């Protein structure tokens, strides 16, 4: 066929019950993830093509960057809890990978402050149990699919995108193939 198991996607031989419909994993330490977000805008082109009533979820992972990697998972929980993802994603990526000015949890916090989140609001969130549970959720989702690499995307806990089976000659064409593949899997 045109879309084939083992080509544009793989099927989980251990499907995950109750998973989010479209679930994307990344790390702010992850170089292809920076490309995905900053250059290719994968999440966004996927969203523009998803059917009505299919929600999108994005989680951070621990297994890159050690101690700071874990801090970033907690900061991403803060971002989700406050609904400020679209304000901190770019400066976090550039802070870790471009300027390399993020070396501590305090440096992460500065990004939120600069983005206009109040210090007390950030600290309150950081220390909150709603954020602890949001961190748990991120960890559990990744554990459920035995995740060992990012970027990664999963559809309905059953299918995993396989971008290595797609032409990268043109960046635009790759993104639409990726998005179109997600839509196809979504309709499966």
């Amino acid at each position: 066929a045109q879309y084939e198991d083992g080509k544009q996607y793989t099927t989980l031989e251990k499907p995950v019950a109750g998973a989010p419909q479209v679930l994307e994993f990344f790390s702010f330490f992850c170089p292809h993830c920076y490309q995905f977000e900053e250059v290719l805008h994968i999440s966004d082109n996927v969203k523009k093509k998803l059917p009505e009533g299919v929600k999108m979820t994005k989680y951070h992972v621990n297994f890159m960057g050690g101690d700071l990697g874990k801090d970033l998972t907690q900061a991403w929980a803060v971002a989700m809890a406050l609904g400020v993802e679209d304000k901190v994603t770019v400066p976090l990526f550039e802070g870790v990978q471009k300027t390399q000015t993020i070396r501590s949890a305090s440096d992460i916090r500065d990004v939120f402050i600069n983005a206009g989140i109040k210090g007390e609001e950030y600290d309150a969130a950081w220390n909150s149990f709603v954020v602890k549970s949001l961190v748990a959720q991120q960890e559990k989702a990744a554990a459920d699919v035995q995740l060992r690499g990012v970027p990664a995307m999963f559809v309905n806990g059953k299918y995993q995108l396989n971008p290595q089976g797609m032409d990268t000659s043109n960046m635009d064409v790759f993104v639409q193939q990726y998005a179109d593949t997600v839509k196809y899997l979504s309709e499966k």
